[PDB]
């Protein structure tokens, strides 16, 4: 009802790990989400971070809707403000100015967190949309 | 519904070749797109390149939303990642560090491709916005 078939409800949003799209670049992942009236996940709280990572496979890395528009100048795909105080970077991350796109992946005996990687590397992804 | 009147739907985006001016500089072309709540086209895929060039006149050159922020440091006008491996430059392009803006045009017996040119030269343009 509140979410389309196969999507998962949390708060005011619906979430999906696409399959049909085995693996794809950040840009291609964002267009795939956008074609379903969604966008790569925008994470504004611990609760969102935990919900999103709860529906993922710990053996896979997933693009989120966060990327570097300039020099460590992070933006969300829905234009909502980047709050450095409410982030989930793995220790040592973000690591490199060469890596402008952000994945969420699981570090054994630590848990889930964000990693800057190359935007051209193919990863899984997670889409988010307002509920119906 | 999804696109304003006379705009053309492809994937998550609406596209328009504007007619207000017969030609304009890159800045004046981007300004015109912004006045419609749009941007000069941001071409992430073969599918987008094919769709956009399908709605153009093979006798005209069109500004796209790609510009050089430094020395071949190509940036899309929506600041989304530039991927050298998914580009449509004509053979021998880009050609000059003094050419900071990008047009798409048709080479006889070759097809559509991108060319770096002076930002001050007047060309046609193509705009895109997100669908509803
Ligand atoms: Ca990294
Ligand atoms: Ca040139």
């Amino acid at each position: 009802s509140m979410c389309p078939k196969d999507w998962k409800l949390f708060g005011s949003h619906c979430y999906l790990v696409p399959t049909v799209f085995s693996s794809a670049s950040w840009n291609k992942s964002e267009e795939n989400c956008s074609r379903m009236g969604a966008h790569l996940v925008v994470i504004h709280s611990q609760e969102e971070q935990d919900f999103i990572t709860g529906i993922l496979d710990i053996h896979a890395a997933y693009f989120i809707g966060l990327w570097d528009t300039g020099h460590r100048q992070w933006q969300w795909v829905d234009q909502t403000p980047y709050e450095e105080s409410v982030t989930f970077w793995h220790n040592g991350e973000p690591s490199s100015d060469n890596e402008k796109c952000v994945t969420v992946y699981y570090r054994r005996n630590i848990g889930w967190g964000w990693n800057d990687i190359s935007c051209n590397l193919k990863q899984k992804s997670v889409c988010q949309m307002k509920k119906i």
